[PDB]
């Protein structure tokens, strides 16, 4: 075995520097640092193509034997869920339902070619649908008259067409913004989305969607509220109008809701019994449409249905740029929110399955998908939380599962779009509510974060409140800023400790922690685990004067008190010897007689101009009353900050630095002993 | 002499903890922590009275012999400057000039009793006057007709009265806000005003005031612009209308401007020749009014003058609360800006003269001053930069200098208010411009901050730009947020270093720095001088895998490449031994053969849940390829973060911690030697 044993002279700063000679670095010209980027070797261009076109990467290396069954089952199980969710989100956007299926096919196909993550199901999203519907209603209210040959029997088809055009324009603008952000390498901002913030934002969005689904379930009409305090206004509106509900719609919605809970719990408790989970949503919609067609609930009890569904695909429609100046803000908000949600899901799924995703490629893929979708009659979309988990939980392994879902959505569009025209809105509302239960389950993080780390609990609660009451567009920004400022709070509330020396060793630990550490007499040690930047210097000085019990101001006051009570280019020395008579010392109230204060800088990352000024003031003031101050553990970075500022214009301040606490202790003790020698 | 010498066993975590026994703390009940606050000893109540009423402190201890002359000279020299500045700021607020003298007397008298700082000259401020004028014009335009018995010969007196009432209401609201903030102990926020931010904000405000003074100097009329892009719009407006200037007003303004520069430079170069500096502003206004009265410039050349000045004080006027819902935002902005500026000046003057100021008492004093001034026909004010520098520079020592200035302003109000009625606006504009030169001089910080610290230069430029183009109300908030986020940027761009061991000692320094440090073979050391919070873990992992040249992913890839090329409750061990055949090692491209990676945690202040997850992933992944990872310098705080999270559910991870880099090196070397022993 071996024991920790080192023998060496006391390493102050000048003693250590005379033993070290700076190395000569190799400068890299900014001109020669650009030439090597244009070698254009086949490997480099192949890597670039692989980066921009991930389909060329994971498709040739497709391991058939263990991917075919999982991909097929996951694709079927996610398409059967994407259909009712697509229709439901279409109605939330104040657009005809067929546009939900239009928006659930083109971007999925494009993301199967341009996407990096291989476990997310891109498609219609509830939050994006809500925001698109809000802007569509804001631009096009229910009071627009068009004399385009239509008689007095207006079916509001013109209003729906204008709303569709508004959604297309804002989607195209959001896609262009996302593409421009992606090519600008901005996707590096996704790292600021901490896990508690994402969980809180998703839960708040889940509450918004759940409360926005109540009017669809009950069947009562209610004007849509968008903006600040939207959730509370919407819920009080639906509560005021609840007296005029539709009994049959509520009954069928509650029945399918209970059936969905029963089936989901059955699958959960019979997980081992199944080779592949049964698609419950498909059975739910089949039952709903069968009953509705059986009893003709559209008119017999005034139970509104999804409506007619035209067939056939549409040729590309070149949009107009006449609405950009009206919806430019909301398009930016849509792009930011969609990218944030999709990057959070892609990152967490990649971490779970052991790989990596690219933020910039995600932005580029979303931008191209949204833009070309706007050319192809499609509104803005992003990743979907519940749908992606359903696709993965059933054995999703590559992105071909999304392609299969897109293909079956195409099949429904072309062939059996008429079959679902009688589906009541209650079934879709209950399906959305039941699939959103997984997001209600995230309240378990409240006691958990309370036990583990209260700062993250504060971030979670602040994000949830800011995204619930205020609009989702600005709640995310507010939560991000609060999360960033929590670091500032942490650096403004550090742990000031006074250290003591373990006997016979060099381990220095807090004096009030372990009952065996003993403070060295005449030497006080202070430690701060935080930088000394502008918003921290004053607190550091106050803590130094309070914890150590050595305040030069009160020392001078007591010295003058004893004085009045008894009576009835070169630089000056940093430490002024105590010009206090020994006879006057008899009238000097007792004290610890501290002769040196050691400052620990091992846990100080940086110091700025305000910090340097405060440190110089501390050194000068403490030296005024004849108390030496040494800095221990000054890293090379902090030494550079001190040198850059005006701290070291007096060369005699070089010797105050040291390398370790024990080095400073040995130096101070040796200096005291040397001063003892010449005393007598 | 003594040499650094320590002999001790290797201190891992369990070895150190078995030698330490936790002390028992003394709990302080939240109930008994409140009882001692109500002792109500005479000393405590005396201290409270001293805190709330600083006049009771520095007045009884007034040292006459060295304060009388300095206070008198400073008070005279600051009153003679406060008068023209008060009149000039009155006209900038779109109120009759007499209200400038009303606002220059009451709050100065009150701050002489309720103020803490003893070197600032409270009074009218250019920025506050500009904002008050902006809100007054916004509420009361030039198109208001009142049929209150006034004939068609309307002198716009009603419009001026409404503007005065608006200013009074907003001033009272701002005063109430300041008082409520002060009693709430909110004045603790003043620490976020770093020096570069304050300097940049003051320079931007100086530019705003200078460009707002051009129309007064030239004599041309120009409608006032308030809000975003106010400076550029105002300067292009005054440039477009310059063709209709008044020659005589410009001539007298330039003459007094040149005289002021000449006299100021004369005082600067004859500083030693004077016992007390001559008041140049008084001579300037005397000359201007003498010439204007001599030639009657009010009508002879259409040179506008300050106008008539009514005498006599006014009885208190109880305001109205009918304008709060219109000006509540601007009152809040006024309060914040005024408190920020005054606290910056008070803090810097206290630091210069060696004492301290209280932010909360400053807020309380400003709130009471503004409120009771609004009762006494006075608009909102705060500290004045140039006036305070003039007061302190001539020998201002206590707050009685402000009282003398208030008394002489009262003398002018009561007796000689008519004498200054013919003073041209050109003289006042040139006086404001010449006294604001000291704020133009602050561009010298650009090369200075460029040389010292580029981050503070970025803060300075961002503050200047955000406060120049955008309005001063929101530029301050934007600059504060940017300054706070610079810390986040600093923690996101740390300095990753790979350390080496100085021979025969225990000093570990960067391997690419000093040419004598030598890396220990088989051991790689990594150090980060930043926390490991959520927005930093990914960069830390990438830097660890790049700098040290030990990437487990590429190691596994190379191992599998050699493999395919050659062929033609208990827990598992953390480190899995390399199941790689020695024959396959012959096909394994050469490497450094690193057997242990040491992570330096001496400069890590805190770690959060994301950081803990990343650290656990690093440990597991590095142990997968048979590479031990040790943590060195884990402080008790970081150990607490790791324990609170789920890092230590496997007790075998306790031994991975250590106390110092050399301890970890010795432990790893000893473990390798022990593994060597049983090999053969
Ligand atoms: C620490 C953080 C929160 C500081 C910055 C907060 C900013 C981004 C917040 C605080 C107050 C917010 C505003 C509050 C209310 C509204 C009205 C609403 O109809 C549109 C958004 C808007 C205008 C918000 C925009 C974002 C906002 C200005
Ligand atoms: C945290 C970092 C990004 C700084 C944030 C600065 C925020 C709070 C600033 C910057 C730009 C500001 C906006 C600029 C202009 C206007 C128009 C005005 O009629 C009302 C206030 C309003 C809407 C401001 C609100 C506050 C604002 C949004
Ligand atoms: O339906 C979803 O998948 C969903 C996901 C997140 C938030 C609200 C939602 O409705
Ligand atoms: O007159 C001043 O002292 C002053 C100070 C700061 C900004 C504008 C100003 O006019």
């Amino acid at each position: 075995t071996q024991r920790y044993y080192v023998e060496r002279p006391i390493f102050s700063h000048p003693v250590l520097q005379e033993r070290l000679h700076t190395k000569d670095k190799v400068p890299d010209s900014i001109a020669d640092k650009l030439k090597q980027a244009f070698t254009c070797t086949p490997k480099k261009i192949r890597n670039i193509i692989y980066m921009f076109l991930p389909i060329t990467k994971w498709l040739p290396a497709y391991k058939f034997k263990e991917y075919v069954l999982g991909d097929l089952v996951s694709g079927i199980s996610t398409g059967v869920l994407q259909l009712p969710q697509g229709l439901a989100f279409a109605m939330l956007a104040a657009v005809p339902p067929i546009f939900g299926l239009y928006s659930s096919f083109y971007p999925v196909i494009m993301y199967c070619f341009l996407g990096t993550s291989r476990h997310i199901s891109i498609g219609p999203f509830a939050v994006i649908s809500l925001m698109i519907g809000g802007v569509a209603v804001r631009l096009v209210p229910d009071d627009i008259v068009i004399p385009g040959g239509v008689n007095a029997t207006n079916g509001t088809e013109a209003r729906d067409a204008l709303r569709v055009k508004v959604a297309m324009s804002v989607t195209l603008l959001s896609g262009i913004i996302q593409f421009c952000l992606g090519v600008c390498r901005f996707g590096f901002v996704a790292i600021y989305l901490t896990e508690p913030l994402v969980r809180g934002f998703t839960t708040a969005a889940a509450v918004h969607v759940f409360t926005s689904m109540l009017k669809y379930l009950f069947g009562v009409k209610t004007k849509r509220y968008s903006g600040i305090f939207s959730v509370v206004y919407s819920t009080v509106a639906v509560l005021q109008n609840v007296k005029n509900l539709n009994v049959c719609s509520l009954g069928v919605g509650l029945m399918v809701f209970g059936l969905l809970l029963g089936g989901k719990e059955f699958n959960e408790r019979f997980k081992e019994k199944l080779p592949a989970p049964i698609p419950l949503e498909f059975f739910a919609v089949v039952m709903g449409t069968g009953i509705s067609a059986g009893f003709n609930l559209k008119e017999s009890y005034n139970v509104d249905v999804v409506g007619t569904l035209p067939l056939g695909l549409l040729p590309p429609a070149n949009p107009d740029t006449s609405l950009f100046h009206l919806v430019y803000v909301d398009a930016i908000a849509i792009a930011i929110v969609g990218f944030s949600v999709t990057i959070s899901m892609a990152k967490t799924l990649a971490n779970k399955h052991g790989y990596q995703v690219d933020g910039n490629q995600e932005l580029i893929a979303l931008g191209l998908c949204n833009s070309i979708g706007s050319l192809f009659q499609t509104f803005s979309i992003s990743c979907s939380l519940s749908r992606s988990l359903v696709q993965e939980g059933t054995g999703g392994k590559t992105q071909l599962a999304g392609c299969l879902a897109s293909l079956m959505i195409l099949l429904v569009i072309l062939a059996t779009g008429f079959l679902f025209e009688s589906l009541p809105q209650a079934v879709l509302s209950a399906i959305v509510i039941v699939n959103l239960k997984g997001m209600f389950m995230q309240f378990s993080d409240l006691p958990f974060f309370w036990r583990t780390s209260k700062i993250e609990l504060t971030i979670w609660l602040t994000t949830f409140v800011s995204s619930l009451f205020l609009g989702l567009d600005y709640g995310l920004i507010t939560a991000v800023i609060i999360a960033l400022l929590t670091v500032i709070y942490r650096t403004q509330s550090p742990s000031y400790k006074v250290l003591g020396k373990l006997p016979e060793t060099d381990v220095y630990i807090d004096i009030d922690a372990y009952e065996e550490v003993k403070e060295i007499p005449g030497i006080k040690i202070f430690q701060i685990n935080a930088p000394i930047y502008y918003a921290n210097s004053d607190l550091y000085s106050n803590a130094l004067k309070r914890k150590t019990g050595v305040n030069p101001a009160v020392i001078m006051g007591a010295r003058r008190k004893a004085m009045r009570k008894y009576a009835k280019v070169k630089y000056p020395p940093i430490v002024i010897k105590s010009t206090f008579p020994e006879e006057m010392q008899r009238f000097m109230p007792p004290g610890d007689n501290v002769h040196t204060v050691i400052l620990d800088f091992t846990q100080v990352n940086f110091i700025d101009s305000v910090g340097v000024k405060t440190l110089a003031g501390i050194v000068k003031e403490y030296g005024d009353v004849g108390i030496y101050v040494y800095l221990a553990g000054c890293s090379a970075q902090v030494v550079n900050d001190l040198t850059r500022n005006r701290f070291f214009e007096n060369p005699a301040l070089w010797e105050l630095l040291f390398h370790s606490i024990h080095d400073a202790v040995l130096g101070s003790q040796l200096r005291e002993a040397l001063a003892e020698q010449e005393a007598s």
